[PDB]
């Protein structure tokens, strides 16, 4: 199987109007497949209709209407509680790779306390070791200069083993979303192998 | 007063199937009276009735409805919003016992940070050093192994002195719901004293 | 400018009935402005029209209905999600001063623990060092005794540099609402230079 599996977690920062530019260019790549869980917050920054939209542009497609999203669903935690199998558990299957783009500092938070009531945390606490996770915090500056920050970076880093593609240097912006994608085909090239 | 009380809190993990089937069995039990805490997510894996065919079932009573639940209401966030008495105080009272079957690995989380947005969660808070509390883990078998749980569970022993009934050993399972029962009749007779 | 503008944070504690209190000696009081920020907890122990009450008695105004409300509107999550300004951002460089009274046992955990998954806790995790921050804890007795309290204090205090107005010594009765007041107007004299 010649697939890579990215799993893209977006959630409430700004970056995530983002988050289509990025679908689009992982459906665009070859051999590269994305599925997308978006917190409740990050689906303020864009609609399914977007990152359609944004595959239709990165395709060369003409404007019309689905339907099966090409297909990209972008999952919510609605999605989750509709011997069934369970979709947090689905997803942490079928991922290679988990990235988190952008990362809120709550997301930050309550991935760095354990808490998972969310389909997003849900994913990330049951995950193995197998799969790598690529934390992209995105937050305002004063946001990210909060000392709890850095204590939550090093959890998520040393006792994790997250990869922190952290914030452009103001800083707190997020990495630009062409270098998330190249760091993503980057792994993706890793893992032909 | 030889009566013991026992306060059951469900939360979010599939083992609340079983919740029913552990009530059943406490009211059965001659000198036992039970109540229930339900989290929100705990609420999707059993209903208020799904309890009473399992009193009825267990006091060999016929099917019918009610209505008084025998009385075993289960309290949900809900009702504690609707000088006046609060309910998480009330409950703390008349507990003589907490019992957290199945424990989430969320449950668990917030329990160890100190989270008390829920009615679940600010019972806990709120408890005199007089109630013992009994923890059953109940998690996918990678959330478990998480580093976090491990932690949380240190806090949640050590710091809270709360009895951990730990996962069956894919460790993560409950502990079975019979055991439970057993458990809970032990402290029964520690209790009459 | 010589106005001292305060931000209220009130929370889910039984405290918040002083509240609207709070409000109208700091409208009352000439060179302070205030704005309030609520979580949803606390909306169930005031409204919005407690709170205008409340100015008219601290004003010697008649009855009547606005409308503007003096105009002190109290700030909801709602209000944050409806190139943009952002609330939270807006509110940190008005606030010269940052109250949290009552502070519950839940928002000093979620402040401890760094998540900012609301209006009020979004705004604290913004500020900058250049804005003090007064956390006055109300809680039932046997929630400040626990454990995690002091744990959550020591967080709050010394990693974050916020004041604690402790609770009244049955410990956990908010500092009195007057004395609050007073503790702001000692800040707004410290600020008039
Ligand atoms: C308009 C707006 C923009 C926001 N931008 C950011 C941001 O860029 N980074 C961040 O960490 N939080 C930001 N927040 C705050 C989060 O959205 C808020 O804490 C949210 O509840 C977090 O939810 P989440 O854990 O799903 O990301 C913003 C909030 C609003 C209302
Ligand atoms: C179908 C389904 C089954 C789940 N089973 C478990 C479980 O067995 N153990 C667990 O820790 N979480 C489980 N979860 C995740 C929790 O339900 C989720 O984190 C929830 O928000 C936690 O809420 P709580 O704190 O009230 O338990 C499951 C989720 C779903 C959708
Ligand atoms: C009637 C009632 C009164 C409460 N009083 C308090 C209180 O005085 N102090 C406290 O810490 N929590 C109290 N609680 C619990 C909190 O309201 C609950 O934990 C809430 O979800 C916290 O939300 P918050 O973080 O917005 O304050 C009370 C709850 C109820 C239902």
């Amino acid at each position: 199987d010649g697939i890579f599996r990215v799993v893209l977690i977006t959630s409430g920062s700004v970056a995530s109007i983002k988050a289509p530019d990025i679908v689009g260019a992982l459906v665009k790549s070859p051999n590269i497949d994305v599925q997308v869980v978006a917190t409740k917050a990050s689906t303020y920054f864009y609609s399914q209709e977007d990152v359609d939209n944004s595959v239709r542009s990165a395709l060369n497609l003409p404007d019309g209407q689905t339907g099966e999203h090409f297909g990209v669903r972008v999952w919510t935690d609605e999605d989750e509680w509709s011997g069934e199998p369970i979709l947090h558990i689905e997803l942490r299957r079928w991922a290679d790779l988990v990235v988190i783009a952008p990362c809120s500092a709550d997301l930050l938070a309550k991935i760095a306390g354990g808490i998972c009531d969310s389909l997003a945390t849900s994913l990330l606490r049951a995950l193995g070791p197998s799969t790598p996770v690529i934390v992209c915090p995105a937050m305002n500056t004063y946001m990210y200069q909060h000392r709890l920050t850095t204590r939550h970076l090093a959890v998520v880093q040393e006792d994790l083993g997250y990869l922190v593609s952290g914030p452009q240097g103001g800083p707190g912006k997020m990495t630009d979303w062409r270098d998330i994608v190249s760091l993503i085909e980057g792994f993706a090239t890793m893992h032909q192998d």
